């Protein structure tokens, strides 16, 4: 019982230490009680003795529900595909690398927050072209995601959208400077045309193979590829650090980035750069364990990936 000001006295660094302000008592109150909530929640699931751990990040301050609410950042879909580009041509074989990481290479910006609005899909884009890009220019640059809700109306801004359409829109207008063409949380008209700065080109985008891990794992080796997850859980809603096992279903409703894949002595896994900033996760990112060859990956990964390919 004296348990309580232990909570409250910890409670209280948690909000600081993630710059939380509330106007009136009550809401404290009740957010204090969401806290205690989720708190036994990774109790009970860290005792499980599981490859990862959950913990007291970025939101542990809301419930699920409303964690959904303004951060889930849908996708929305297409059917027949229009039979892209350059169709992968199919990987498999192993005995290629063991661990890759595009950040080493100076390929990956830092990790960004898509606050309110279900942007994942133009984050991803933007991220896999900026990698592509370093690739072939040898340089880095930051680009504007902000772009491509404005412009790139195939897919409905902050209501979420389809990565590939964001992808064959650079193919045929290139894209412009994040210094720019700011990201601003909302859709506006597509001031494409009254901004200056250079713009990144390419030329095309591909498919790869679903649904089988070597087509990936080939594909992230060349650089950086987009691909899918069911991030709606509550393990990943309050995910710190580890190899994510689960539990979480294959009803995909996010775009992310893959930078890498590694393997942790035993297990084998993917590495992620997220859109919700450095406070959640391992500094932003998360590394999602890899199902071998024929399934659709963990949290439904392997169910679609596609990367920018430029001259």
């Amino acid at each position: 019982l004296t348990s309580t000001e232990r909570l409250i006295q910890l409670f209280n660094s948690w909000m600081l230490n993630h710059n939380k302000f509330y106007e009136n008592v009550d809401e404290k109150l009740y957010r204090f009680e969401i806290f205690k909530d989720n708190l036994n929640y990774i109790d009970e699931t860290n005792k499980k003795n599981n490859s990862y751990w959950l913990g007291l990040n970025e939101f542990a301050d809301l419930s699920n529900d409303e964690f959904n609410e303004k951060y889930v950042g849908s996708l929305i879909d297409a059917t027949i595909e229009q039979s892209y580009d350059e169709e992968f041509i199919n990987e498999d074989i192993v005995n290629l690398p063991e661990n890759v990481d595009w950040r080493k290479k100076g390929a990956v910006t830092p990790v960004r927050h898509q606050g309110s609005c279900g942007s994942c899909w133009a984050f991803s884009a933007v991220a896999t072209v900026e990698g592509i890009n370093k690739i072939r220019t040898g340089k880095l640059v930051e680009l504007s995601e902000q772009e491509l809700v404005d412009c790139e109306r195939r897919s409905h801004g902050c209501k979420g959208g389809y990565p590939p359409y964001a992808l064959e829109y650079v193919a045929k207008n290139g894209i412009h400077l994040r210094s720019k063409y700011p990201y601003k949380a909302k859709q506006g008209t597509c001031r494409a045309k009254q901004v200056g700065g250079p713009i990144v080109k390419t030329s095309g985008v591909g498919r790869v193979q679903p649904n089988n891990e070597g087509n990936l794992l080939n594909a992230i080796a060349k650089q950086p590829v987009s691909v899918v997850v069911e991030s709606k859980g509550r393990p990943f809603q309050l995910y710190k650090g580890g190899i994510f096992e689960g539990p979480c279903g294959t009803k995909v409703d996010g775009a992310v980035t893959a930078v890498g894949y590694g393997k942790s002595g035993g297990k084998g896994y993917i590495l992620i750069k997220n859109s919700w900033g450095t406070a959640w996760g391992e500094k932003g990112y998360i590394r999602i364990k890899r199902a071998p060859g024929n399934s659709p990956g963990v949290c439904g990964l392997y169910k679609s990936s596609y990367y920018p390919t430029k001259n």
